[PDB]
């Protein structure tokens, strides 16, 4: 198969897995504002639901939740998620 495959054919940012270059959103966050992943002292177990597998604890656990059910992605995909119209405007 001489064909395909070896994609990229133009060589550009190869550096060394990476190197300091892929930054953040410009910094921009400096702490999220709430600094929520700054402040935290002592524990730190605050984050929005659902995650990791999650199973047997504290309260058994039931199906039609989000396990199996899955022979194609389909419509309705994620990768980014992002919304944001009051921003950059509305501080306050």
């Amino acid at each position: 198969r001489k064909l395909e495959l070896t994609k990229a054919e133009k060589h550009v940012h190869n550096f060394m897995m990476d190197t300091q270059l892929t930054k953040r959103v410009k910094n921009a966050a400096a702490n999220v504002l709430r600094e929520t992943w700054l402040i935290y002292k002592n524990t730190k177990l605050v984050k929005k639901i659902d995650h990791a597998k999650v199973r047997k604890h504290q309260r058994k656990f039931l199906q039609a939740i989000h396990q199996l059910r899955s022979v194609k992605m389909e419509q309705r995909k994620l990768n980014d998620q992002a919304n944001t119209l009051v921003d950059l405007a509305k501080t306050q």
